[PDB]
């Protein structure tokens, strides 16, 4: 008979780490139909057969395959997630990791992808995750020339995840219940806020009164926060974080498809907020049915928005720098 | 075969909705074992019967099994959540329902159900839900014998979820994204932290400056959740909520059986916080493996205080009166 | 701002025991937003209401609300579950409980949320579960006038989930691995094939052979399994099962929703399967985003063609009957 | 205060593909509290802070640690997953994976593991990854000298569910209504049992005459099958497949831990099925709380009477050859 009820469609551009593991929740939580594509041909296919078992051992059912061209993979995607790029520069030391040194080697990639999205699945919701993030999000955001609520790019929900794990170790609760907050450019200048720090919405300035945290431990939590992504580098050797980020992506991605209106802070289009125009930056923001609902503009202190500041310098920098460095085509 | 993991052991002392959706919720997440009690004769059988077949339904294995001894239900209970006593008073209009005149009813049961954990499972974690919530919570204290960690009264997580579910409309976002917190008395006292409410961790406070919100629908929402549930009692006729009552206490349940550490505001022993001695009353705690492990005193403005202190003479005038009936 | 990824959408026609259960389980796993319809005003906004706050307590966003209109119940509703009706007959003992005798009762009532549908909701995937069962599908089906692979009625997902928890208890192992079926009408005469019992695909016949079961043994767990409607209705003194008639519908539901393709037996329009035609009776079936997409014709033997012939002996002449009794309008 | 309910700990032996991504499995489902153990540092520290990341991000609380010593990584472990090894021969040609072969390389490795398990946690209940399974989980039931229903080996059931899952393609359903079973030595001798092909129950064969699937079509999936871990290793041109092979043992563990009983697949030790003694094979099992409960003798036919004897013969040579080198 007719098909009524269409399962959802996401697909992965980039069959790398993330690219699998995102997948892999997929496959998981029978949350969607999954499109595994690479440049890198063969491998995709044997992640791609690797996960369609997943469905019989965990009692699901979606389909898992490995497209080999743009048109396939994209066409009919309610999402697409981004993550084909490189994670590290050859012959740089682990010690010197940045995920700024990648943008030469990313910049044209991501704005091949969104050329094909325009191309193929114009009204998908993006969701970015190569670095150097912010600024590729805009870079796809140009090239895939869709509306502005609907792409966005996976970081904060990675930073304010290890944010909230550090303090819930601290204070012996469990993460679900603690509230952190990183905010700005995914890089050495992002920001934890932590002044906004709650456990089940209670200050955290209550917890250090109590004498169970103090100023100075918070702050060493949100400076781990902040390097937490070297950290996982260099004890890696090969590659970067993947768990953690698909994760995240995927929670982005099911807010989306379930219209749960989750609040997860996320690259987002500035309009005005916090006084930035034409870009993405990550903020806290509402993920619903219609993509970017609502970007949170939190009442920063003198200190923190000196630092989100840099954050914003920093992408700015990014930005302008691609623009200059963009072949006309 | 040595039985070397041993699943976890809930008993339902209360086979009525609560107890029964309770039954569910275990049968539906394969949580644990759970035996339904009630002086009710019958019904726990059906009810057993009906959540056992669930288990297929769902392709989970966990034992659902009626019980009505004393001894059957608790020896070897991991958790005891106790919604045994009446909802409403006979005969009383559905317009002057209030949890306090319940006391009378419920209060020889609750003691009674406490002597038999005393005797048959002094080690497990007791979860109260019979109402007057706070008073009996005490009296089950006092009854069972239990260490004030493992003993608490599921309440104002429901409370909770009822203003968290009001701000997650008036904001249009996941009410998992809400904190809101009740705290004090289940009763016309509670008291909603409308200065507490945050949006993931964002203070309320700018979303009224936006214009999401305003002060006046705050507090409205406040009241709202102040009178929810006379408001179901009211719609249902016959009985009171017991969805989100269930769902609440299997939260709690959990957060101990998994030992999770959530921050769940519930009815907890009062060791000198706010100057309180030797009673119960809903406080944000945290609840693990070791019951609960925490209960937050939070600071109080001046309508808080007023509010609580409310909240605190009517949970003491509750008091005072199950000593006198003893 | 334009939604672009909408909640599906259930109604529960009738907000009794089961109708408030089933918006229970779709709000505990956020399925999808729930309608509560019932005759009896206050309590389904009551119930409403209380799964609302379900919804807080188990962290999941979906919309339950209570609606006294036909139309504002059905628009827009991708599935709709109808439990509508009558449980028991008033007056009449416990010890004579029969599904049949609620026919007088049930059918008008059936009927009309039928013409309903056809208004409101004709795409719609119509899961029948008021009694009798097999009969309200037909009814359900001439009055809503969708077509015949958008229509089942549960009862044998029911029944069977009974027949795998005893066989499962017998053998100690979880029902997820027992592959027991009951087809037929949903009454007295419904078929447990105990010839048909598999272990994880494995025969039951083995079993009793190596003496893990004997034969008197699964007799009695069939005719347990006949009897467990009256068993619980005698049990509870007051209506009748509820909590897995729900879990059992949704599961329906949401092979449906999710186009997951599960086989579930449930009753089914016959074209010529097992020799039946224009009748709807309980048969394995596979049920995917396109409704019902194949019904399964098991091989019967000669007792088993007998018992089944039975079960299509009563629902043909309760078909008859109510034909003949329905009011024009 | 005191605990009383402690998360399950699992320990996963190996932090390579298969271990990391079981440790997610357990962080995602808040199944227990994550051990990462290697031999490699560092690594497994990365992974680790990854996963305890992931807890966050999930709203769930385990404990997700990497251990350098063999006492911190099993003191307490209520189940051990072994995936230490290597996973293709060192300048053998992808068209020449082969499980055997990996024998000289992991065997000791299993049998010092085996030897801490002993050491460590006596009690706890074993799962072996690392190939050639039904040969590894031998030499780890000798080394840790665990009771026999305390130790088996994850294969059978991802060899299953990749029959499963071929099966379900062709039929057009969930994986979930296929029950589809391979017996054996995981390995190109494997056994898919295609007369036992039952889509919820109900035999393949009428599914044949109903011409929805031929027997040349399940012959082909059969084969498919057998040979899916050596397409994978080619496609993937470094290591070998783990998405499955992670989820098939967390479905094993799981059904341990919470006593669910399933019927799995497994290498367990036989004590005369098919007359076979002293060794592991891939059977249907039963896991429950009280580890290995049952093993299914299926009546085999003549055809996979031969299959299974060329299985069996297969695993036999193996335990033989590791007699023969430690
Ligand atoms: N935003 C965040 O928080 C976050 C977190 C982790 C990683 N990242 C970034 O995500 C990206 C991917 O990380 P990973 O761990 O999956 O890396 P990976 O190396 O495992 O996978 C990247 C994949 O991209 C593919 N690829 C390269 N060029 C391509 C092209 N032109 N078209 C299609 N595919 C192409 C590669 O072949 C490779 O399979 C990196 O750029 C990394 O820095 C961002
Ligand atoms: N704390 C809260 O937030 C909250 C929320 C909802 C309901 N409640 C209270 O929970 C209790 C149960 O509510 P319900 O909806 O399940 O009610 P219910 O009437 O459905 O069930 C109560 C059950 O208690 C049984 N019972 C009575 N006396 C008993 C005894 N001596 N021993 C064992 N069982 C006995 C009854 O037979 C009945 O089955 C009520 O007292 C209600 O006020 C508290
Ligand atoms: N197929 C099965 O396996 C199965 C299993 C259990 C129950 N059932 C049947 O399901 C039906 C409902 O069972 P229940 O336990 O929920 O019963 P219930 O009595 O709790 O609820 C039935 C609800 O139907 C409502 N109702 C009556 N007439 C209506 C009308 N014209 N329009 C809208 N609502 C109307 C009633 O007001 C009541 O709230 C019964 O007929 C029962 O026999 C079938
Ligand atoms: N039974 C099955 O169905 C099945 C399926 C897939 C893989 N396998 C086997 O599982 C094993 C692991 O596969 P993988 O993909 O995780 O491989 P992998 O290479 O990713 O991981 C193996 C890990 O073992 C570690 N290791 C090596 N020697 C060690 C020692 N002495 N002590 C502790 N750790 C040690 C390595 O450093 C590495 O991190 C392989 O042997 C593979 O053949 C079996
Ligand atoms: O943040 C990280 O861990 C990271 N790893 O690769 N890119 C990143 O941003
Ligand atoms: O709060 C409620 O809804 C309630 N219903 O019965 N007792 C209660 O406390
Ligand atoms: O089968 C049952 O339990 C049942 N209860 O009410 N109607 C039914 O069919
Ligand atoms: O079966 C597989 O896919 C496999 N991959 O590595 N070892 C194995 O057994």
């Amino acid at each position: 008979p007719a098909l009524v009820q269409r399962r959802k469609k996401v697909a992965m551009i980039g069959s790398g780490m993330i690219g699998g593991t995102m997948g892999y929740l997929c496959a998981l939580r029978e949350l969607a139909d999954v499109v595994l594509y690479d440049v890198v041909k063969g491998m995709p296919e044997g992640k791609a057969l690797d996960l369609s078992h997943v469905t019989s051992v965990v009692d699901t059912n979606v389909s898992v395959r490995a497209e080999y061209s743009y048109e396939a993979a994209l066409t009919g995607a309610d999402c697409v997630i981004v993550t084909a790029g490189l994670t590290k520069v050859p012959g740089k030391p682990d010690s010197e990791w940045s995920r700024n040194d990648l943008l030469p080697f990313n910049s044209k990639i991501i704005r091949e992808i969104g050329q094909n999205i325009k191309k193929y699945c114009p009204k998908t919701f993006i969701i970015v995750v190569t670095n150097p993030l912010d600024c590729m999000v805009k870079v796809m955001c140009e090239a895939s020339g869709v509306p502005t609520n609907m792409i966005c790019g996976m970081a904060c929900m990675l930073d304010s995840g290890r944010f909230r794990r550090y303090v819930a170790d601290a204070l012996s609760v469990s993460p679900r219940d603690v509230q952190a907050t990183v905010i700005g450019t995914h890089g050495d200048c992002m920001v934890p806020l932590v002044r906004y720090i709650t456990v089940n919405g209670y200050p955290i300035q209550k917890f250090i009164k109590d004498g169970v945290v103090t100023e100075k431990q918070l702050e060493e939590i949100a400076e781990h926060t902040k390097v937490s992504g070297g950290e996982i580098v260099r004890f890696l050797g090969q590659g970067s974080a993947y768990y953690a980020p698909a994760a995240s992506a995927v929670a982005m991605a099911t807010s989306f498809l379930n219209d749960e209106k989750r609040v997860i802070p996320c690259s987002v289009y500035c309009n005005g907020e916090y006084g930035l125009k034409d870009m993405f930056i990550g903020l806290p923001a509402v993920i619903g049915g219609a993509g970017i609902e609502r970007v949170i503009e939190l009442e920063l202190n003198e200190e923190e928005k000196k630092q989100f500041q840099k954050s914003v310098d920093d992408v700015m920098a990014l930005n302008k720098a691609v623009a200059a460095l963009q072949a006309p085509g």
